[PDB]
């Protein structure tokens, strides 16, 4: 996802990134 690797590039696992990715996706 791009959402997720955008954030992944500079912070952590899922948890707090899916918060802030708000992205409801496949986790």
């Amino acid at each position: 996802d791009p959402c997720y690797e955008v954030c992944l590039q500079q912070h952590g696992n899922v948890k707090e990134c899916e918060e802030a990715c708000k992205h409801p996706v496949e986790y």
